[PDB]
Order: C-alpha cells, then sequence, then structure tokens
C-alpha cells in the first residue's frame, strides 16, 4: 500500500545528471582539444553508469526493456540526433548550440516522466456521516415544545404548530447551518408519509401515528451514534 511513489527512472533521472556533469563541465576549461575526446568518450561511461544503476525488473508488468527503452531510447536519440546536427550545423555555434540541444532535451523527459494523473472530481466524501448524528439530542428535546404547544391547539392548527417550530425550531436555532431539514438524510422522504397516512388512518391514533412514528423513526436513528455500520 503506496509501498513507494517514485520508480527508478523517475528517481534515476536525479542522478544522472551528476554523472553528465562530469562530462558536461569538463568539457570547458580545458585546452581546445581533449575537449571532444572526452564529450563523447566520458558520455559513455556517465550514461553506463546510470543504465548500471538503473538495474530492475518488476516482472509484475508485462514490460521488461520498453519502460526502460523510451528513457534510453530518447536518451540516445537527442544525443546522437543533437550532435548529428553539429556535422550539419553552423560553424557560428555548432558546438554551443549541440550542448544546449541535449539540455532541453534532457530537462523534457523530466517533464515527459510525470505521472500526469489529473483527475477532476474524484469522488471525495465532503464530510464524514458519523458526525452530524449528534445534532439529533436537540432535535428529541425540541420536540417536546412541538407536542406540547401543539397539544394545546383546539383540534386545530395542530399540523401547523408542528410545521411551525419543527421547521422552524430546527433552522431558527441554527439559521446558519443546515437550513433545511437535510442533516439527516430520510426525513425528506419518511416525513412524507406523515401527510400520506394522516389523512386516511383508522379515527383513533390518528396523531398518535405522528407521535409514535415521528419519535420512533428518529430514535432508530439514535442507534446510528452507537455504530454507524462501517464496511
Amino acid at each position: 500500500p503506496a509501498g513507494k511513489a517514485t520508480t527508478e527512472e523517475q528517481k534515476l533521472i536525479e542522478k544522472i545528471n551528476a554523472g553528465f556533469k562530469a562530462a558536461l563541465a569538463a568539457a570547458a576549461g580545458v585546452q581546445p582539444a581533449d575537449k571532444y575526446r572526452t564529450f563523447v568518450a566520458t558520455f559513455g561511461a556517465a550514461s553506463n553508469k546510470a543504465f548500471a544503476e538503473g538495474l530492475s525488473g518488476e516482472p509484475k508488468g508485462a514490460a521488461e526493456s520498453s519502460s526502460k527503452a523510451a528513457l534510453t531510447s530518447k536518451l540516445d536519440a537527442a544525443y546522437k540526433l543533437a550532435y548529428k546536427t553539429a556535422e550539419g550545423a553552423t560553424p557560428e555555434a555548432k558546438y554551443d548550440a549541440y550542448v544546449a540541444t541535449l539540455s532541453e532535451a534532457l530537462r523534457i523527459i523530466a517533464g515527459t516522466l510525470e505521472v500526469h494523473a489529473v483527475k477532476p472530481a474524484a469522488e471525495e466524501v465532503k464530510v464524514i456521516p458519523a458526525g452530524e448524528l449528534q445534532v439529533i439530542e436537540k432535535v428529541d428535546a425540541a420536540f417536546k415544545v412541538a407536542a406540547t404547544a401543539a397539544n394545546a391547539a383546539p383540534a386545530n392548527d395542530k399540523f401547523t404548530v408542528f410545521e411551525a417550530a419543527f421547521n422552524d425550531a430546527i433552522k431558527a436555532s441554527t439559521g446558519g447551518a443546515y437550513e433545511s431539514y437535510k442533516f439527516i438524510p430520510a426525513l425528506e422522504a419518511a416525513v412524507k408519509q406523515a401527510y400520506a397516512a394522516t389523512v386516511a388512518t383508522a379515527p383513533e391514533v390518528k396523531y398518535t401515528v405522528f407521535e409514535t412514528a415521528l419519535k420512533k423513526a428518529i430514535t432508530a436513528m439514535s442507534e446510528a451514534q452507537k455504530a454507524a455500520k462501517p464496511a
């Protein structure tokens, strides 16, 4: 699990620079001669060292050489292509241009070997479901003032009071937060039954159903705090 992020190529590409610098750096400061032999002959050793240090297999992937082929094919291609151009390049600056050419070719490889994942909207959890359940404490309490102050109704407006405090009390205390019965899903649908039930129901528990189901439903949701039954 996330054992390693970088790879031998990506990781090594930073080390080969030192080998190359030893050769490229040695190119200048020396006599007009011997500057050519080292640039071509020292590169052989420098590239061999990285390759000799990039020894990897990774049987997990089907690729065995293709992964390293990209590094060497492009690396040698630019090197040989960059040098080859020097032969045709204008003697006005064929050597400086030649050396500069690799650096760019060599630098871009670091940009082409980048994972390049970029996955907008990877689907992340905005909020933990375990929380926001505690607020049920107030909901259960605030429910009382809805039950009594409603009961005082003369058999009229009784619901209105609930719809008043239920929608208000929840929002009024927390106006700037969860403005609407959403803090805990299921209510939006489950509540809807209330109007589907308190219309055609036996004439005896018409209110009791409303009192019992709401309290009962909210209680079940109470057990959620104990355990959210996580995978």
